[PDB]
């Protein structure tokens, strides 16, 4: 049966005036495995995927800012408040060499990061990811009145921060499997004020749509470029009938970018490491080893 515990001792660090919380198990050297959550979860999404790569890697785990354990400054929780946060996480820590595990807002943050950081990055492991959407068309149906009305004046911020619909609609939504009362108690501790979810309606406000916002747009792109011409190792998961990442795309991608091994997980929708951990966890640490020379 797949676990609600978090059986991970907290770890902080000073970054910009606030506290950032984050797991670290695993050995103390060699290169470190990153694993970046994003909307609206927290390293509890990773709670059991990472024992699979502990006993091989030191494995760490932030809260992005305003988010999981770490501290809520007052922030617009732009993406771009995000990518200081995280930069700053990243440098507090004396990180090298990085293995990236993402998903979600946290693979914007991972991939353009090592845009930023190429020679730093030995493998990219990544699953349902922010890519450029061309039109509303190409999210899905099921799902497109809700992240239409998030991003309409005034309902979305009525949706998300007054009925906290990203943790109670969408997180339940976004996984096949029934979600248990304890791990829903765990993803709600850090917004169970409304005064604490901004973090939560700016994500979806950021989402690159159509060309909106412009800014997000050119920054997905750009990393999305970068990683079609980039030779690092790059492991994707996928499920069906998935939601940012849905089985096309999976296969564009299988035929498009360099160095890829691809991982099926069988039912998902978007946070797959709800649906299939081990599998996730055991292929993580099986395409490790490959990346020490
Ligand atoms: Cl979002």
């Amino acid at each position: 049966e797949i676990g609600t515990g978090f059986p991970f001792d907290p770890h902080y660090v000073e970054v910009l005036g606030s506290r950032m919380h984050y797991v670290d198990v695993g050995p103390r050297d060699g290169t470190p495995v990153l694993f970046l959550h994003g909307n609206p979860t927290s390293s509890y999404l990773w709670r059991n995927i990472i024992p699979h790569v502990a006993p091989s890697h030191r494995c760490i785990a932030p809260d992005l800012i305003g988010m999981g354990k770490s501290d809520k400054p007052d922030l617009d929780y732009r993406f771009d408040d995000h990518v200081r946060y995280l930069d700053a996480f990243i440098e507090a820590l004396g990180l090298e060499e990085v293995v990236l595990v993402i998903h979600d807002w946290g693979s914007a943050l991972g991939f353009h990061w090592a845009k930023r950081n190429p020679e730093r990055v030995k493998g990219i492991a990544f699953m349902e990811f922010i890519r450029p959407i061309p039109t509303w068309d190409e999210w899905p149906e099921f799902a497109r009145e809700l992240f239409q009305a998030f991003r309409t004046p005034d309902v979305g911020r009525e949706l998300i921060i007054d009925y906290n619909a990203f943790i109670e609609i969408i997180l339940p939504k976004f996984v096949v499997r029934p979600l248990t009362e304890e791990e829903m108690d765990h993803y709600r501790e850090p917004f169970l004020k409304p005064e604490w979810r901004e973090p939560l309606w700016r994500f979806p406000n950021e989402l690159p749509i159509n060309g909106e916002p412009a800014d997000i747009w050119a920054l997905v792109e750009a990393y999305m470029n970068w990683l079609h011409q980039s030779p690092v190792p790059k492991l994707l998961f996928w499920g069906t009938p998935g939601v940012l990442i849905p089985p096309a795309e999976a296969a564009r991608l299988a035929e498009s970018l360099p160095n890829l091994k691809t991982v099926f997980i069988g039912p998902g929708l978007h946070y797959l490491q709800e649906d299939n951990p081990d599998l996730i966890g055991s292929e993580i640490a099986r395409w490790l080893p490959a990346l020490h020379h």
